């Protein structure tokens, strides 16, 4: 009796462990995909205010 | 017996998933922790250009 009741908390535990792991991994990624986008984006207004720089040195 | 190697199994496998999930954790934290640092120097690059632009157009 003493195992199958170990086994059955085990069982939840373990289903429990990889719930909560999966979860965080997710929302980790997401901040990811979000700081990806701000970079995209800056790299852009780098891109563009650095060309017009140059037209303004022209004239 | 059955349940004993049952046991054994599951509890090996819940500090398997554990360990998986930190190690999976940190190397997501350390891809964050780097696009802050990209992100910060790109926003960066920008305010000074934003700054270069302005005396270049008063020429
Ligand atoms: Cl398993
Ligand atoms: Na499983």
């Amino acid at each position: 009796a003493t195992c199958n009741h170990t086994v059955m908390a085990l069982m939840a535990s373990l289903d429990a462990e990889k719930a909560q792991g999966q979860k965080k991994v997710e929302e980790l990624e997401g901040e990811i995909t979000t700081l990806n986008h701000k970079l995209q984006d800056a790299s852009a207004e780098v891109e563009r205010l650095r060309r017009e720089n140059q037209v303004l040195s022209v004239r």
